[PDB]
Formats: structure tokens, sequence, C-alpha cells
């Protein structure tokens, strides 16, 4: 999986994932 992204919020890619930004 490529994707290119810029200074941005925090980022899941993949499966269903689980994270928590408080």
């Amino acid at each position: 999986i490529k994707y290119t992204i810029y200074n941005s919020t925090g980022i899941q890619i993949g499966a269903y994932n689980y994270m928590e930004i408080g």
C-alpha cells in the first residue's frame, strides 16, 4: 500500500485497527 500524506494528524491504514487520540 503506497499513500503519501503531508504533516497531518496521525493515520491508521490497513485492516480495522483500533486507536484513541485523546
